[PDB]
């Protein structure tokens, strides 16, 4: 009976800051869904630490990966395997976020280090994590910085072709999780 | 990375007619109005927090001092807690409750968790047949002085009908009293917490 | 060879006078200066579960009946002689008590009285007392115009002596948390300068 | 969980091939770069005497003794939890471990411990500087004559610029000189610390 988790992945070259992207997005929707974030390690088979957190992030997806993923983004009741048998909890996460190098991905997006923050083609993290000094307040973040507002990095949808900021991308994922929850409500 | 202040914990012991539920619930609607929240009550022998929307107070009843108590240790803590839900459309909410009140009638590392270990005691004028004369105890109070955590007073508020007695010290408190005692140990840990955060961070 | 005797502080106070926060500020400050952490014993300390040789130890509500246990423990902690605390866990049995500071508060022969390098009464300043209770809310407000504290990054009335002070039960002189906290560190350092030199000489 | 995981380097090599020389070179340059000192643990170490929260710690011959002593300490250090190391001198006990770099050499083949090596590398002596299979130290310490300035050392020698020894990342198989991998390690630590400060601020 469970609903299908909204899903995002982020293709990137290694120095472009896609780990900090997903994590910023995860922590934000988490803050809003009064939940927490579960990280899967790369190449992971067990869910030591899962406790039905509202959002999980999958560092460096992809192949058991493309399998254990498709159990996660499904309507089937699914039971993750454990390390300590201390087993049994359903997987209920309403969001899955992940990174790498087809309809289960409501948000298929490539990244772009903006040029004033490129450093040899790589994201200049020291500069990209300085706080923004002339910005409107973000929609899902307390405060603004260049990773949130689109200065340092942006997400390009392949299909849409459009470019959004992180702040925009989180507003978008929320809404789709709500739609899905809103219909999943009325029916029931 | 521990991030939440452990909640202040009250446990009232007592024989089953003694008002022991009525006390845990009088205190809780008092605190809740003070911090402008709501209450959320757990069933006896409970496993699921369905309907827990991070309201400020949690009531446990019939705590068996133990499934009752394994789950109790996890609420009263600093470490993040994720209540199990039966509904899938809810599972995922973080436990951020400040108070847990529990009642009972009935190993030192768990004891410290009981910030207030009281014994409910029914005063004789309000005890017909050996149990709370609830019709008496609820009648409003005529010349009582204004309570601290209630806008009006009655013989449960003011210790006329019902009083609870610290198991360890042995002194007696009314309901209206032990509320601020609890409100304040919660205000206490808040202000000390912020204070230290600001001096060493 | 042997361990130096932990410099020890005892704060006497009535219940709402803030002697726990007093001892906690002092500990955190000493521990920050010593590059350490703090370890709190629960009242009625039975076990030292979680103790990993944090240089600073806190005993909240010490009962000072010399027949009591609080004081029998206390006399092993505050001594020069190997003391291997009891752990409830046997997966934790064997670590030595090496802490250099012990900070305790209570409500109130000479061999227990030597152990207290500093024996002190806490005093609410009246401007912060709700019927002789520490008005914690306004005492934990940050100060706005204090000089930089000796041992705290920022100042507040709990630190500089606006809200609370500590009176020496002997000399009858009063001290802020900040002042007592450098006397306590100076004392441990004097013990250590002496102990370390005794070692080099032999 | 208040401290940041130290950045961690593991250099595998046979026993004459200069891996000790190479971790000490990296350590010393990282240390200058942060105005700290280095602290060296002995092989199969028990005690941390002399540890004063120097920023770079060094371990050699890790897991040489396969008993476990090496790997418990290692894992306590490459962690996010408070670690109060063991000392032989009682005077010295209780200091907190807070180094940001752990540099280890080994001769072994060692999920959640691999997670701790941010750089897992094999040392390879280039043939011109090999002598009977081991690193020719006397040749390698002669200063380079015509080399661009190195990023992390004041002058260049073949140990630095990749002439004498190289470091091959076991995963990717890419090779790096010492100077390069120093900038990489420094840059990982700064990144960790920049992301950290940002997350605190945004969820502050
Ligand atoms: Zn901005
Ligand atoms: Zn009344
Ligand atoms: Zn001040
Ligand atoms: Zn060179």
């Amino acid at each position: 009976h469970r609903i299908e988790p909204v899903c995002l992945l982020v293709h990137g070259s290694p120095g472009t800051g896609k780990s900090v992207a997903t994590n910023l997005i995860a922590r934000a929707i988490a803050e809003a869904e009064n939940t927490s974030t579960y990280s899967l390690p790369p190449d992971p088979s067990h869910f030591d630490g899962y406790k039905q957190q509202g959002v999980v992030i999958m560092d460096d997806l992809n192949g058991a990966d493309m399998k254990l993923f498709c159990q996660m983004v499904s309507t089937v009741e699914f039971i993750p395997p454990m390390a300590s048998l201390a087993a049994g909890i359903l997987f209920t996460s309403n969001y899955v976020l992940a990174s790498t190098n087809a309809r289960r991905f409501a948000f298929d997006m490539d990244i772009q280090v903006m040029n004033e923050y490129s450093r040899d083609g790589k994201l200049n993290m020291a500069m990209a994590t300085e706080m923004c000094k002339n910005c409107h307040q973000p929609a899902n973040f307390k405060r603004c910085c260049p990773l949130v507002c689109g200065k340092a990095i942006q997400l390009m949808d392949k299909s849409s072709r459009v470019r959004y900021s992180i702040d925009q991308i989180t507003t978008m994922i929320i809404n789709e999780r709500n739609r899905r929850s809103n219909i999943g409500n009325c029916m029931e």
